[PDB]
């Protein structure tokens, strides 16, 4: 993949500019996946100018004069089997054209070469043809395009009412053309020759190869799109998309006349989010706006409100997105309207994007940099693009704008300020009214019944909505979710329950709130929706909000000044009602918002207020949807803001559900009330209840604020409404009808189900009396009501079993856990078979069986020493595999003991915060899991709480003592999925024998994402249950995020299967497997292994008791206290026993359906039957979408052999050929080689053979050598130990010296060149990430995330992106030059100087963790100019060497950034 | 001839005569439906070629015919499945005896 | 082109004896021969074996073609095997007639 853009600066046209463009695309396939058919790939294309010489010619040839104008094209897929329709297709287009009445000269077969390509993609090939017009009515380069584009639309529209499917105009105007296809990009100008012809000339370029979790090629998806070219994902397109379903109800703009009807929907079916953005775009630049203009609008940076932003700038933006609320997700653009071309970035500068500017006056955009040939001493300026920036050419001027330059340009055009301050921000007016009191008026005695009917509880009070109070932060727990799903629940649970919140895993990353909250936002508007397609100031006036959340004072504060503008609806239901009681109730308020909104109104406001012993409450959540949808499908959301007021709401998972089905504002006013009560029993003590609320609001804030970041999602605007749940339980009738687009899998309950619930837990709170609600054991076993798997009794018996060995007391324990009422979906199925029963010492052997079964990956930190390495011992006792986990592993641990015992883990984890991640750790196993997700928080990553970061833990870790361990929720190298694919390379590369595993946790849509995976060579892929357990996390994530392993596995399972790969990848599961059936209905579902935690730490001893976080554990296991952790009694032979059991009680369950073996039933799910209706009313599940197979009856079979998804070379192959010697005899050496930006990993292999050796540190520094002229590409130098250093002379990529090993790395410009050092970019982004050791010089800016997570590594650099030394935790980090936003938030522990010539640093570091002051202390100031001095020795660096001259005024420059926990541990201290 | 046929990218398409601009669109004639390198064919011989019959089996129950003339009579079973049955035995009756040369029945 | 590396190793540094040169010079080369996996030559005149291994930096000071000549200087069983390559020499450019002179000083 990639996307890239070059530009003549001057205008003027050049052959050159195409040429360069083929250049480009010629290098990038290193990023794809390769097929083994040699032709198929995911699509490319190029965009150009339309070649008015080569096209008039051809008209010319045929015998017609060349026009004065500029002649048109139409480059068009018509369907390629049916000629019937290529016809209509050709009258409609022509039709249209010919009603503007322009002129036709007629069709052009392209030439085009079918030989390379694939036949999938040949299958699915349109016949591509160019249709030539004519402005025989003399209009202007504005006017043809603007009509074209009228015209397209409108054919586009009819081939739509036609019925044809296949037809798709990829460019069709005068001054572009666009040739794309289904086929390797390095083969562009293969299957189309025009590109090879010298008529084929242009002031500019945009290409872009794709990538896919598909083996199926569309052509259309193909890009680049007509404006648009885009490297990344947005994963806020549901919301965009459903945004301008209203935005459209009143665009209208005098450009398109009569036209606009035919102008809309904006966003046809079957786009790619991509291309819908390219659709927006579009409408917005044919009616008058510039690119860059537009560019911001939909991708507009954040406004951090800090000084490192001008004025002029600010108000823009404010303008904006008061117009359109973005479209985010990683973005690398590549963009144009006629004039402009811009290469642009998402708002967290999520992907690459360097640049280089010529001597002969060319810019040439990329992804990577070594892309196209460009001699140094051509070269003026080496740039990239950081978040929110853009860089542009206006070609009519021939003028080159950075993004400074250019935000300037656009500040200019209008009084932004002025129009800015046209906004009423009802915010102060509301704070105040709070100060003033929150009031509350109700007698505990209604408090308490109402609280009963949405079915609340202690648990509730005191568990989970007291911590909100008291710390203003949510409740933390642990251990996984074991309660029943909620349909299956026999216990009122709400509406929310069955949402869950969506999250993001391959595809894109997910934010840091904490450490990144600065981007990211809440405010809210009301009445900021009328014509995206105007651009005059009153598009200022409406209210705004700073966060959807109003306490009952602020709520009313706002109610009032709306007012004759409010309407207020009823959600209620009377219980005298009859069977359709809530239906017409729903109908009802869906018509009076219906009458209000017509009628004038402007607000609305929908509540359970009237709620009483006679009327029901409709669920909040339903009602919101109800009436925003139906609003939407009205045409009338537009006019209002929709305002919800909820006596059940109370966690912040009911307001994340609420805002994203519609509501723009809520207000939870029966739980400020319940805060009170607790209030005046002072539970909250000297606190005032105001103040009490303000934290509330402060945690559900970052509560949501949270909830969004788990899909990278930066802003509610764009949430809001966009339905990001997936509904468990639902009926998908009902999900339809009435929330946003959302997948119910299985239709669940409906309107005459939830009616009948509602009303039941109604009764129990009005039909009599109410002092205390019940106790409540969601959270926690208590002896009452609510079930878990994990309870009491299961547990002893269990323990009974594994401790006293025997099997009969097993059998004993799994019937007890059998017996129930279903409580999981598995629970549902009954397995029946069609053969007898056979004899079980036939089957397969236990020792067989066993080895299938995993002990998952529970970290050292979250688990006692003991219990971790226990678990090390029986896995291997038995043949089998444990998992490091999250944290380290001691390299002691790395031989087997006197007893014969091994400690050592067989799989290591690779996850966010890299851990103990070390050259010779990645090479201690057989197999790497990289960790994208756990079940118990998928959204997020790991937390140890500081307690438990013992010493052992720090020094394990390279983390500082007793100081805690959040981990950053994405991975700093897994931004997109040709990321993934990197990272899996190296993986590869630094360890030649490991499979690599994929950690993802099940949810819709994994299907497709498990495929990518799949292209991207990976070994095995796991899907985790939303049930399964953590050390430590918030509860939200324990029991809302994630679904059931029954719905993911099946789904892996049948897509890799659809596409064919899934015989390159393994499947395992895992989420509270505790029985021989959970585990034979694995297999069936498709997996391959199953993996047992929990009831592994069970037969350990844990008695699941909960207080995993708080490292008071009973029992040892779970806590790092020492005299705690004397108290445990786990045993290798107690966890044997277990998976003992486990296996023989499978093997008994095969003999009983005829199978021998587990192998014979893996995705056999003939072999399973749903049964199960476990309710009083005829409310039932849809089991089927998961038991069905793709191909039914005989499979064909492809031999898979025997090894891993296999890797391509390096240039590792070589250095490692002519580093025999090393080898061999210990020599020392110097090698030298060229290097492009194709070579990824380089020394990475290198690196795993001396480690194998010599050991990461047995070499001294430089005993290999090997310099390199030229571009490194990604990772290079990663996992480098010492005794290798690779100098780079020339420049690289993205993750140089990537968890860097104590080996050494340098890159400088070469002698040659004539750059400034340290005026220009040299090295990518996220270098470093997770080092430990080694040195890093570099003659030249760094990009994005410098030093990411650096646990060690020491670094000298000119410069660096924004987000720098973030979350860094050992090491030193100098830096001679201006720093990015936000430099080192979360910088707990390592220390970074920083030569700062403007004093400005204190405009961009963040506070938080950290400090800075002049270095004072000497020895300080000493180990500052070593080091620069080291730099440049290394890179000869001129800048500087200056420094070095002129130290004595100079040092007085820099900044000692030094982390606050750091000052009382330091040896010597940082103050005189 | 051969390395021609179907060739159109040879053919272009000028149209010019004496009237106003209403033009033909000869591309629909001159398309080609996979472009670009051909795979080469060897001769491909005789005639596309048909499942046998019961007849199959009458001429070889039939060799005395053929060989002495002798006068034979052959039973068999038929079903709505066999098509034409007779017609080959009367192709080789015609060749070697015409078609009358041999006695009814 | 090729690249360098590869062509690096079809050059090497001729036998140049221990007597002749400096033992510095002399290893200095075994050192840059091995370090860019080339080879480098004995000479006429032994060479230590304690330099047969690598150093702890890694260099590596044993030369990879050993020389076998008129008078069998360091000629050994272990010599002799302490190499890839045994080059007889039968004659040198300055003095082809002849055979090789180390003043007695
Ligand atoms: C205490 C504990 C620690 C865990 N630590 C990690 C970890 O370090 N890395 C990880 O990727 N998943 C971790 N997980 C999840 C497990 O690896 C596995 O996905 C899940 O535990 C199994 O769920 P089950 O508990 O119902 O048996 C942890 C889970 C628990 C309960
Ligand atoms: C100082 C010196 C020492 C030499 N010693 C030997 C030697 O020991 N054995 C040998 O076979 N040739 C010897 N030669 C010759 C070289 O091995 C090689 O044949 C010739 O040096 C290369 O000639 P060029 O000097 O113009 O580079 C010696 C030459 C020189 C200059
Ligand atoms: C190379 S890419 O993975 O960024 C693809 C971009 C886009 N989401 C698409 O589906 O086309
Ligand atoms: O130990 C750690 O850093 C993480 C452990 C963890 O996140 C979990 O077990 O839930
Ligand atoms: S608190 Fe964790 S619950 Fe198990 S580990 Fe101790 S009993």
């Amino acid at each position: 993949c990639g996307v890239g853009f070059i530009a003549a600066i001057d205008g003027k046209p050049r052959r050159s500019v195409v040429e360069k463009g083929i250049e480009a695309l010629k290098a990038v396939w290193h990023r794809g996946a390769v097929d083994a058919d040699g032709k198929t790939g995911d699509g490319a294309g190029i965009h150009v100018a339309v070649p008015q010489k080569f096209f008039k010619d051809h008209v010319k040839v045929i015998g017609h004069r060349a026009p004065d104008n500029k002649l048109a094209v139409g480059q068009v897929f018509l369907p390629r089997i049916s000629l019937d329709a290529q016809e209509a297709c050709r009258c409609i287009v022509e039709t249209e054209i010919l009603a503007f009445g322009y002129y036709i000269y007629g069709w052009r077969q392209v030439p085009i070469n079918v030989d390379i390509i694939g036949e999938k993609a040949n299958a699915t090939r349109p016949e591509i043809e160019q249709i030539i017009v004519g402005n025989n009515k003399g209009v202007s380069d504005e006017q043809f395009e603007l009509d074209l584009y009228i015209i397209r639309r409108r054919i586009e529209k009819a081939v739509k009412g036609e019925q044809i499917n296949d037809f798709y105009i990829c460019s069709l105007s005068a001054r572009s053309i666009i040739y794309k296809g289904m086929f390797l990009a390095e083969q562009l100008t293969t299957f189309y020759p025009d590109l090879l012809d010298e008529r084929f000339e242009s002031d500019f370029a945009i290409y872009h190869q794709r990538y896919s979790t598909n083996t199926f090629p569309t052509w259309p998806l193909a890009q680049p799109f007509r404006m648009l070219a885009h490297n990344g994902e947005i994963n806020t397109v549901k919301g965009n998309v459903n945004w301008m379903k209203a935005h459209e109800t009143r665009m209208e703009h005098p450009a398109f006349g009569t036209h606009m009807q035919d102008l809309k929907p904006v966003i046809g079916v079957g786009l790619s989010d991509s291309g819908s953005l390219d659709t927006v775009f579009e409408v917005m630049v044919r009616a008058g706006r510039t690119a860059p203009m537009v560019k911001m609008m939909l991708v507009p940076q954040a406004l951090t409100s800090s000084q490192t932003t001008p004025d002029n700038h600010k108000a823009l933006i404010q303008y904006c997105n008061s117009v359109m609320e973005p479209w985010d997700g990683p973005a690398a653009l590549a963009m144009t309207d006629g004039r402009w071309v811009v290469g642009g970035m998402d708002r967290n500068g999520l992907r690459p994007m360097r640049y280089t500017i010529t001597t002969d006056g060319l810019i040439i955009g990329g992804s990577e940099t070594g892309m196209v040939k460009i001699d140094e001493t051509q070269v003026i300026e080496k740039g990239r693009l950081g978040p929110g920036e853009m860089i542009a050419v206006d070609l009519q001027s021939g003028k080159l704008y950075r993004d400074r330059e250019l935000k300037d340009h656009l500040a200019t055009l209008k009084p932004w300020d002025k129009w800015v301050q046209n906004t009423t921000h009802l915010d102060e007016l509301v704070k105040t009214a709070s100060l003033k009191g929150e009031p509350s008026d109700m007698d505990k005695a209604e408090l308490r019944r109402r609280q009963q009917a949405f079915g609340l509880t202690m648990e509730d009070m005191e568990l989970i909505l007291h911590p909100m109070v008291e710390d203003g932060k949510e409740a933390i727990g642990s251990m996984g979710d074991d309660s029943p799903i909620a349909v299956l629940s026999d216990k009122y649970r709400g509406l929310h329950h069955f949402f869950r919140q969506n999250f993001s895993q391959v595809t894109n990353p997910p934010i840091d709130s904490l450490r990144e909250r600065r981007v990211m936002s809440l405010k809210t508007r009301l009445g900021n929706l009328g014509n995206i397609l105007d651009e005059d100031e009153t598009q200022t006036r409406l209210l705004q909000l700073e966060s959807p959340v109003l306490t009952t004072a602020e709520f009313r504060a706002m109610r009032d000044y709306m007012g004759d503008t409010a309407a207020e609806i009823d959600a209620t239901f009377p219980v005298d009602g009859g069977p359709e009681a809530l239906r017409d109730a729903l109908r009802r308020i869906r018509q009076e918002t219906e009458d209000a909104v017509r009628g004038g109104a402007t607000h609305v406001i929908l509540t359970d207020e009237a709620m009483g012993p006679a009327r029901a409450a409709i669920p909040a959540i339903l009602a919101t949807g109800a009436v925003h949808t139906h609003l939407i499908r009205s045409n009338l959301r537009t006019f209002t803001s929709l305002n919800v007021r909820t006596a059940e709401g109370l966690d912040t998972h009911y307001f994340a559900v609420l805002i994203g089905v519609g509501a723009t504002t809520v207000n939870a006013y029966l739980a400020q009330e319940a805060i009170a009560e607790r209030h005046r029993r002072g539970l909250f003590g000297s606190m005032p209840l105001e103040k009490g609320m303000a934290n509330y609001k402060k945690a559900i804030d970052d509560g949501l604020l949270k909830i969004m970041s788990k899909m990278g999602i930066s802003v509610i605007s764009s949430y809001r409404g966009g339905g990001n749940f997936e509904a468990i339980g639902l009926s998908r009738a009902l999900v339809a009808e009435h929330f946003p687009a959302m997948v119910s899998r299985i239709s669940g309950i409906g309107l005459n189900g939830i009616q009948k619930k509602v009303l039941e837990q109604h009764a129990t709170a009005y039909n009599e009396e109410v002092v205390a609600l019940p106790v409540g054991g969601f959270y926690r076993f208590r002896k009452s009501g609510d079930r878990h798997g994990w309870e009491g009794g299961v547990i002893h018996t269990l323990q009974q079993a594994v401790t006293n060995d025997s099997y009969t007391t097993f059998k004993k324990y799994s019937e007890q856990v059998n017996k129930r009422p279903p409580m999981q979906l598995r629970d549902l199925l009954e397995l029946r078979s069609t053969k007898a029963p056979v004899p079980v010492d036939e089957v397969e052997s236990i020792t067989a069986i066993r080895k299938r079964f995993i002990t998952p990956g529970m970290s050292m930190g979250a688990l006692s020493p003991e219990a971790h390495g226990t678990l090390n011992v029986a896995m291997n006792r038995i043949g089998a595999k444990s998992d490091s986990g999250e944290g380290g592993e001691d390299p002691a641990r790395f031989r087997p003991d006197k007893n014969g015992d091994n400690w050592n883990s067989a799989i290591k984890q690779v996850a966010s915060g890299r851990f103990g991640v070390t050259a010779e750790y990645l090479n201690q196993c057989r197999e790497l899991e990289i960790k994208v997700a756990q079940g118990a928080k998928p959204g997020e990553g790991g937390q140890l709480p500081g307690f438990k970061v013992t010493e052992m833990i720090a020094r394990l870790r390279h983390s500082t003592p007793g100081v805690m361990l959040i981990s950053p929720p994405p991975h700093h190298d897994i931004y997109s999925i040709e990321d993934l694919a990197q990272l899996i390379y190296d993986l590869k590369q630094i360890n030649p024998d490991a499979k690599v595993t994929v950690k993802l946790v099940s949810r819709s849509g994994i299907g497709t994402i498990a495929a990518g995976v799949a292209k991207a060579n990976a070994d095995i892929i796991l899907i985790s249950g939303n049930s399964g357990g953590t050390g430590a996390s918030p509860q939200t994530s324990i029991k809302f995020a994630g679904l059931p392993w029954e719905m993911g596995l099946s789904e892996v399972h049948q897509v890799l299967t659809l596409n064919r790969l899934r015989h390159r990848v393994r499947l395992r599961t895992d989420g509270g497997l505790k029985t021989g059936r959970d585990i034979v209905i694995a297999a069936m579902l498709g997996a391959e292994e199953f993996g047992i935690g929990t009831a592994s730490l069970i037969a350990m001893g844990c008695i699941m008791v909960r207080q995993c976080h708080s490292n008071t554990c009973p029992v040892g296991v779970c806590v790092q206290d020492d005299k705690l952790r004397q108290k445990f009694v786990g045993t290798p032979e107690k966890v044997v026993n277990l998976f003992t059991f486990l296996a023989e009680e499978v093997r008994e369950i095969l003999a009983g359906l005829g199978f021998r073996s587990l192998n014979e039933v893996i995705g056999r799910t003939d072999l399973l039957h749903q049964v199960s209706r476990g309710a009083e009313h005829l409310d039932d599940l849809d089991l089927n979408p998961r038991l069905a197979q793709v191909d039914p009856g005989e499979n064909a079979r492809y031999c898979t052999l025997q090894g891993r998804n296999e890797v391509p070379d390096t240039l590792d192959a070589r250095i490692v050929a002519d580093a025999r010697p090393l080898f061999e005899e210990g020599e020392k050496m110097q090698l030298a080689y060229n290097a492009r930006n194709t070579q990824r990993a380089i020394g990475t292999r290198l690196s795993s053979m001396v480690t194998r050796k010599f050991g990461m540190f047995g070499l001294q520094p430089g005993h290999i050598t090997i310099r390199l002229r030229g571009t490194a590409g990604q990772s290079l130098g990663a996992f480098a130990v010492q005794g290798i250093k690779l100098e780079v002379m020339g420049d690289a990529n993205d993750y140089v010296g990537k968890g860097l090993s104590g080996g050494t790395i340098v890159v400088r410009p070469t002698t040659s060149s004539p750059l400034e050092t340290n005026k220009n970019t040299i090295i990518g982004n996220t270098v470093l990430y997770g080092a430990t050791a080694g040195k890093l010089f570099a003659a030249g800016q760094a990009g994005e995330r410098f030093a990411v997570r650096n646990s060690g590594a020491t670094v000298v650099v000119e410069g660096c992106g924004s987000n720098g030394c973030e979350y860094m935790t050992g090491g030193t980090a100098v830096i001679l030059g201006r720093v990015g936003d936000n430099f080192a938030a979360g910088m707990t522990g390592g220390m970074a100087y920083v030569y700062d010539l403007d004093d400005s640093l204190p405009l961009y570091i963040n506070d938080e963790s950290v400090i800075f002051q002049r270095i004072e202390v000497g020895h300080y100031e000493s180990q500052l100019k070593h080091l620069i001095e080291e730099h440049v020795t290394e890179t000869q660096s001129r800048f500087a060497a200056e420094i070095l001259n002129d130290w004595a005024r100079e040092v007085t420059k820099f900044w000692q950034v030094v982390p606050k926990e750091m000052l009382n541990r330091l040896e010597v201290p940082v103050h005189l």
